[PDB]
């Protein structure tokens, strides 16, 4: 495998390290997502072993709402990832676009992820980041997911105050996730970090008007400071307002 096997197109998304271009495949005409690493922007950060290790994780990882990665190989200046192509976008510019989504969608959205964590999870495969932008879109709208400065909302109470950490901290990312897909903002984030941390840390928040009675339960459920007291996966899948909205 290489490069010349390759038609590159339009790029999709411009990360820190490298890009990420829209391309097919010469012989087969088969479309997907090139993602292009720099090997000494890399070595600058130190983190050419984390990506060794998402890279072994991701290829033995097949669910139909997880990107797939079908291949790899490297030149003497790059990297490339041969990855899935998710043909309608992110889920951030959906959220952009449409600024919240109904209990429908949202529903649906966090039923597909529960699912993608059973299975992550089920692989010992824990901490998955789901942020919006971090999710595409599939060719039916199906979500997939594609694993200082950020949104420090998805951490956890646990990660932030470096206590012992557990697969339980997806159930809180999904819970925060939840919050921003209904209400169009993360439910903690404040005007500075130490608000932000102080909001996290004591689960302060509230809901806006619009959410009904069962978001809110869900929600709540997920947002739990005990790691213990966040459902499970499964219990997320047979909550009442997930089994009446979900698609
Ligand atoms: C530039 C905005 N945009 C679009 O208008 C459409 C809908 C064409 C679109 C599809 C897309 N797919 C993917 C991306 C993307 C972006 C956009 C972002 C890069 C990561 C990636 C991987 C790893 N796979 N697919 C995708």
């Amino acid at each position: 495998w290489a490069l010349e096997d390759f038609e590159i197109g339009r790029p999709l998304g411009k990360g820190k390290f490298g890009n990420v271009y829209l391309a097919r495949e010469k012989n087969s005409k088969f479309i997907l997502a090139l993602k292009v690493l720099f090997k000494a922007q890399l070595e600058k950060a130190g983190v050419e072993h984390q990506l060794r290790r998402e890279v072994e994780i991701q290829s033995h990882l097949r669910h139909p709402n997880i990107l797939r990665l079908y291949g790899y190989f490297h030149d003497s200046t790059r990297v490339y990832l041969i990855l899935e192509y998710a043909p309608l976008g992110t889920v951030y510019r959906e959220l952009q676009k449409l600024s919240k989504f109904d209990e429908q969608r949202t529903a649906t959205y966090i039923t597909e992820l529960a699912n993608a964590l059973s299975y992550c999870h089920s692989k010992k495969v824990i901490h998955r980041d789901i942020k919006p932008e971090n999710l595409l879109l599939g060719s039916a709208g199906e979500l997939k997911i594609a694993d200082l400065c950020g949104t420090l909302d998805y951490l956890p109470p646990e990660m932030i105050e470096g206590r012992m950490h557990d697969e339980k901290v997806d159930l809180w990312s999904l819970g925060v996730l939840c919050y921003e897909f209904l209400v169009g903002k993360p439910p903690f984030e404040a005007n500075t970090y130490q608000d932000t941390y102080k909001r996290i840390s004591r689960v302060e928040f509230t809901f806006p008007d619009f959410v009904t009675e069962g978001a809110r339960d869900l929600i709540s459920r997920l947002l739990k400071h005990n790691p213990s007291q966040r459902p499970m996966l499964r219990e997320v899948l047979e909550h009442p307002w997930i089994t009446a909205n979900s698609s």
